[PDB]
């Protein structure tokens, strides 16, 4: 019948599977997981794209949870997603997880009641579950957005869109012809497995990726995870506490070149301290980038498209991938680079794709990398409503805010680990998860002890976090990066929302001062 549950987590992920093990194993609550699709893993069940593989290294991109990490070794610096998904299985046998997990469980409304203190969710497929806390852990959606071009239906061969890949067999590209069409982490991953095997590839780009050298080794069969957990973004390192024009131009080059040879993210989260928040200093970081990138690349049209002179945004503003032999694979005279900025993909026939020119790109299969939705796709399709019975869609048309990235005004009793304005995608993700889900588990740790039925964010506390999260933008390069741009005038570009860039120390000492001041910045309401 109707499931009455203490907690119900949506979604089987890093986050929702660690809030599991803490509020059924240390809270001893009554709790279940609805997860939409068949298993656990999150975005590592959900995205099995060729080439798919993390970009925090061993051992960062895991849990620190000793029962777990004890028995696991991993296989390589950076492993890939069937590497991810078996050390899920891993999880599942230490922590035993999956038998608290409703699969196939998709969740589409769910409404509160002040006078019970309750939630009441429902699935598309008619599944009604009842609980005092709803912890929203679902990640960043897909882009499900296939764009208009004329003549789809009359191609020929066949088209994957990195939204729905298959599995059961993997897509064999020996001599066919292929077509990569976006240059985010999705399409620059599935470019450089398929450029390699490919009778010939074309990568279809508007703009370019600034990618660093991942440096991927093989690996062989506390204290540390500790230390790391207290940097900026959670990694090994933080920025280098001085301004890039206080050391000599050898000494910057001989820096970067370090930088650069460890590889990873030591070039973004181990730069000179004014990286992000000065032109010039970002633009000779830049430089550098430049210059190593173009060195790879040996034909001056390519050279041009993939690394220009001149910047494309400011270098850091956004993520950056990582790669391997991406730019290598440009020197093959059957790997090609096609400019969609200048002219743009106006069509498809039975044997390709048609750019504004006119040009025919003969290809056999295309593959779509629309890459991931911003972060308010998949919570508005929750069907969520504040307690005045208003869905989430229309509280954030003009604008999305939130207390401390995990709670939202007028939805009490209901926390978001890895969402919107919290460090997310500046930081190490795993080390975010389990600092909120900490957090989490102690605030309800707090309210069972207290007797507290409800807690909602303050529309004050909530427009003071959003104060703090733009002030700490503002004084960064991110409001010259043409990621707001694309969002707000670009079909297909969803508009983003800011992270938390203060760093992990600070956004600890902010979600701290809750649970030491009386639930600060939330009104409360008891049993
Ligand atoms: C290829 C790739 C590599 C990456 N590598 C890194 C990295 O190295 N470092 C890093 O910091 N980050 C990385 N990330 C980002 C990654 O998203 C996070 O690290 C992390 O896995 C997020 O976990 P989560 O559980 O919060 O979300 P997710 O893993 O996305 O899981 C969310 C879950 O919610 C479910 N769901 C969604 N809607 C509903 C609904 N309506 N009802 C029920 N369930 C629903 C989804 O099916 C999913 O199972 C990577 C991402 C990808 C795609």
């Amino acid at each position: 019948g109707v499931l009455h549950l203490d907690a119900l987590i949506i979604g089987s992920g890093f986050s929702g599977i660690y809030l599991l093990h803490k509020l059924r194993d240390e809270l001893k609550l009554k709790v279940k997981i609805f997860e939409a699709e068949s298993d656990i893993g999150g975005t590592w069940n959900n995205n099995r794209y060729p080439g798919a593989r993390v970009d925090c290294p061993v051992p960062f991109y895991a849990y620190s949870l000793p029962e777990v990490w004890q028995s696991w070794n991993w296989t390589e610096l950076y492993p890939n997603q069937k590497e991810i998904k078996s050390y899920f299985d891993h999880v599942d046998r230490v922590l035993d997880v999956r038998k608290d997990c409703l699969f196939h469980s998709r969740v589409n409304e769910g409404t509160f009641d002040e006078a019970t203190g309750r939630w009441t969710v429902w699935t598309t497929d008619g599944k009604v579950a009842t609980a005092k806390y709803l912890l929203v852990a679902v990640g960043f959606a897909s882009k499900s957005y296939l764009p208009d071009w004329k003549g789809l239906d009359s191609f020929k061969g066949t088209i994957y869109h990195s939204a729905h890949w298959p599995e059961a067999e993997e897509i064999s590209v020996k001599g066919k012809k292929v077509a990569v069409i976006g240059t985010g982490s999705t399409g620059i991953q599935i470019f450089q497995e398929w450029a390699r095997e490919a009778e010939e590839a074309f990568l279809f780009q508007r703009t370019p990726n600034l990618c660093l050298p991942m440096r991927q080794q093989e690996l062989h069969a506390a204290d540390y995870l500790a230390e790391c957990a207290l940097t900026f973004g959670g990694l090994e390192y933080q920025q280098t506490p001085k301004n890039t024009f206080d050391a000599s131009e050898e000494e910057r080059e001989a820096f970067w070149e370090d930088l650069y040879q460890m590889g990873g993210f030591r070039f973004w989260q181990n730069n000179y301290q004014d990286l992000l928040t000065s032109l010039d200093a970002n633009r000779e970081a830049y430089n550098f980038w430049a210059r190593k990138t173009r060195a790879r690349i040996q034909d001056p049209k390519k050279r041009d498209l993939l690394a220009p002179l001149e910047p494309p945004y400011p270098f850091g503003t956004k993520r950056p991938s990582l790669e391997q032999d991406f730019y290598e694979q440009f020197n093959k005279s059957n790997v090609h680079i096609v400019d969609t900025k200048s002219q743009p993909i106006v069509g498809v026939t039975p044997t390709g794709i048609v750019t504004a020119d006119e040009k025919v790109h003969e290809v056999d299969i295309i593959a779509v990398a629309t890459g991931f939705d911003a972060v308010t796709g998949g919570l508005l399709r929750l069907g969520l409503k504040d307690v005045n019975g208003v869905g989430l869609d229309e509280r954030w048309k003009d604008g999305m805010s939130t207390y401390l990235g995990m709670a939202i005004s007028g939805f009490p009793n209901m926390f978001l680990p890895y969402s919107l304005q919290a460090p997310t995608a500046f930081a190490n993700g795993p080390t975010l998860i389990e600092l909120q889900g900490d957090w989490i588990t102690s605030l309800i740790r707090k309210m069972e002890m207290e007797n507290v039925q409800s807690v909602t964010a303050t529309p004050h506390a909530e427009s003071a976090w959003n104060d703090e999260v733009n002030m700490i933008a503002n004084k960064t390069l991110l409001p010259l990066t043409d990621s707001w741009y694309m969002g707000s005038n670009i079909p297909g570009k969803p508009v983003q929302s800011l992270n938390y860039l203060g760093g992990l120390p600070t956004y600890r000492e902010r979600c701290a001062k809750v649970l030491d001041e009386d639930f600060f910045g939330f009104a409360k309401a008891h049993h």
